[PDB]
């Protein structure tokens, strides 16, 4: 139908604009410290204290297969990849400190993302 295309299109106008937030977000992260998954190599005991583990490559795969259906769910990802670690590291630690200074500075660039999801539609 006409109408599945319709909101095809829109689904495809979210991701556009969710593709730029995130580039957005991890230009945030020169560091890298949440390019990819925690290494369960590296950190084997990880899943016994982090239940749901995030990463900016896992967002981005889930985004180019269209798997975000609104701002929402985007932003839930984005806060599993913060709060994940400021539980698993301590408050004196580089880690921690970057998840902070993520946080904050995202904090703008969604607040943006909102006002243009909602205004676009």
């Amino acid at each position: 139908s006409m109408e599945q295309v319709a909101m095809e299109l829109r689904l495809t106008e979210l991701t556009r604009l969710l593709r730029s937030v995130l580039d957005q977000l991890q230009d945030k992260d020169p560091a890298r410290i949440f390019a990819q998954p925690v290494s369960l190599k590296e950190v084997p005991d990880y899943l016994d204290h982090i239940k749901h583990p995030m990463d900016f490559a896992t967002m981005r795969k889930r985004l180019e297969a269209q798997g975000y259906k609104n701002l929402h769910e985007f932003e839930e990802d984005f806060d599993l990849i913060i709060d994940n670690c400021m539980k698993y590291n301590a408050r004196d630690t580089v880690f921690y400190r970057a998840a902070v200074r993520l946080r904050d500075q995202g904090g703008v660039v969604l607040r943006q993302a909102r006002r243009e999801v909602d205004s676009i539609g």
